[PDB]
């Protein structure tokens, strides 16, 4: 089979600056280019890399017009809007360096240049995120953030921070989505002796996995939320999950509950989370995802607090770009690129989000 | 029939809850709520005096301990029962820890005081709480949460700046110093994370069945364990052989860029040696909740020490064992121990006894000859 020739690749990655020289394991940066440059150039392909992706007349906007392959990364996402896809005359393959391709307009992608392939590195980040979720759950439940702030400020008052400190043992935790991340969340929670582990997903766990992990499927999302002390969101962003966690749905959670979101920022309504924390309906909110990204400097969830001055465990979009994750998605991006550039188009099916004008996943809504 | 003891003076040293202890009545272990003991004691004809004033020359504690028959302390705000103080406690028969860890009592002096006083604590009451705190603090450090959260709250955004020290716990080697109630529960919670290996060092080993069930390996030499670990967690009591155990020389046996967690006792580490190991980047992180002394002085170096990248510090006040769920359990356990004494039965749970009848009654405070268990 004849290899494709002189393919223009465009990568939109985050700037590593000095950090990417201190730590060469920052592969997914404009400096280190996922370790792809020599590999592409030796085949006669070209690579243009940028972090300039937002402003009118950005490098991304100029370069996407004749790029055949566009590599994006969720942590600093080149948003492939319908407007931009309509100008991407040569685009055949959009690869996500990581997991979650919702920064691409997938419906528009299906109608672009005969239907472009949108692929991501399935599995590459999922342990990383699951760990981050259990971390965040513990941080919130155990009231870590204001306790650490008290120490660094030179103060000492045990009651002040113990008054909102609980154990995770004996609490009910529910996951929205029991895919590769949600399942691995429940597998990490098993040893904590939660009162119950619940899930809501239109794609269920097998009975054997339910028994092995020790968890129960709840058929109705609102019924799950009403029983949970902790809720974690582990579903993709698609039309039916955008703004899902609005004031009305959050009001179904228990008063004083904890909400974690390492999925996608746009699944929650940021003002509704901030208001629920402000009135004490939520005890805490945390995770690493925002909409848009970079998160605006004034984004309300940078500084929103519960009525006691805690309950915020937000970080930048980092869980899936741990140094261990980056090695896996850099290798996976090379693998997806080789499937295309070889002319084989022999993608792993689980890497495909849209392909040949159709959705190629069950996980972006019931279709 | 056994004759109950009568008109017993109880002294409790607890932390002040102020307004917090009224906002949240679940703060049982406070000077306000008195572990729910006051009416229960008074109805039997006993008296209770409670204070948080325990440190200064001429403290309430120093005055009241002279004729207290029972002294209740709590690790989170510890009335230090020094040899000097025990020598002045002419009526003391029972010292009860509201929580776990009785190292704030001079146990050798306790064994020589008033014919050998009973020192009891509520074994098991806090152990889940602390084990969860350990795993939380391990993840916080390994995934570089603290500087990432600070970045967000300051209004900044730089993924690379905080990803460059962000690792997964999967594939890392974790070792625990001590595999008792807390250390075993730490390994039980780390099992789901697919660590490369789970190690322990303890002169009291796990059964072979529990080693296989949890999936962990006993390392016979402490330094050999430290050299193999990416993460070390200290889960042993404070006693003569563990005081200042984690000094510069022992820390130097840990890997460069390792993470150290201490929810056990502050005095097990040499604070200046931890700070220097963090500041030169031999440690990537240090965290936990325990200090020496407590309250931690305002200028304690581990409040503010950082790794060379401005992270690495996951310290909190002494709180893991005083979660609201723990407090319910140790408040009930203190009542149970008090009832064993006040009834004249002295029918303590053996596992609650640290010293009794002039002898250590535990194997967990060092390897001893003439350990006498009920
Ligand atoms: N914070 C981070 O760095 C990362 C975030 N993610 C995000 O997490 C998402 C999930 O990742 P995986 O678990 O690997 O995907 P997955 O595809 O293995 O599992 C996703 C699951 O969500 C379910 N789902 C879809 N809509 C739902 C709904 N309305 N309610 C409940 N469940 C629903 C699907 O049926 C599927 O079982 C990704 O799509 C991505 O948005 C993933 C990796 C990195
Ligand atoms: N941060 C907090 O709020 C709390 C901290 N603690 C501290 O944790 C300590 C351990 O508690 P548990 O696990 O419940 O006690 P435990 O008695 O069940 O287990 C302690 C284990 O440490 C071992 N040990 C003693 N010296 C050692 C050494 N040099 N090296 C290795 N192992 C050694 C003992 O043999 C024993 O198996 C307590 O004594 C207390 O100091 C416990 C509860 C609350």
């Amino acid at each position: 089979t004849a290899r494709l020739q002189m393919v223009k690749v465009l990568a939109v990655l985050y700037d590593g600056g000095e950090h990417a020289k201190q730590v060469p394991g920052l592969l997914g940066t404009t400096e280190n280019e996922l370790g792809l440059r020599k590999w592409l150039e030796d085949q006669g392909h070209t690579l243009v890399t940028t972090s300039d992706k937002d402003r009118e007349g950005s490098t991304f906007d100029r370069e996407l017009e004749d790029a055949e392959i566009i590599i994006t990364t969720p942590f600093h996402p080149g948003y492939l809007t319908a407007e931009r896809l309509a100008r991407a005359k040569k685009l055949k393959l959009a690869v996500t360096a990581g997991i979650g391709s919702d920064h691409v307009d997938l419906d528009a992608a299906n109608k672009t240049n005969g239907g472009i392939t949108v692929a991501e590195v399935t599995g590459s980040c999922v342990v990383s995120v699951a760990e981050h979720v259990v971390m965040t759950i513990l941080v919130l439940v155990r009231n870590f953030v204001p306790a650490h702030e008290q120490i660094e400020a030179g103060r000492w008052d045990v009651a002040e921070v113990a008054k909102d400190e609980y154990d995770l043992e004996g609490k009910v935790v529910g996951t929205v989505g029991v895919g590769r991340i949600g399942e691995r969340v429940l597998r990490r929670l098993k040893g904590f002796d939660c009162k119950e582990l619940l899930y809501y997903d239109y794609q269920p766990l097998s009975p054997e996995k339910e028994k092995e992990i020790g968890c129960r499927r709840v058929e109705n999302l609102e019924e799950m939320l009403a029983q949970c002390d902790v809720v974690t969101i582990n579903c993709p962003l698609h039309e039916s999950t955008r703004g899902l966690f609005n004031k009305d749905l959050i009001s179904k959670m228990k008063r004083g509950s904890w909400l974690v979101n390492t999925a996608r920022g746009a699944i929650v309504v940021k003002e509704d989370v901030a208001e629920a924390l402000r009135t004490g309906h939520l005890r805490g909110y945390g995770g690493d995802v925002w909409f848009p990204q970079p998160a605006p400097a004034d984004h309300v969830l940078r500084t929103a607090k519960n009525p006691f001055g805690g309950g915020n465990a937000m970080v930048p979009h980092m869980s899936g770009t741990s140094l261990d994750a980056q090695k896996r998605y850099a290798e996976g991006v090379k693998r997806i690129l080789d499937s295309y550039l070889s002319g084989r188009f022999d993608y792993r099916p689980e890497d495909l989000i849209v392909h040949q004008g159709k959705y190629a996943t069950r996980a972006y809504g019931q279709r």
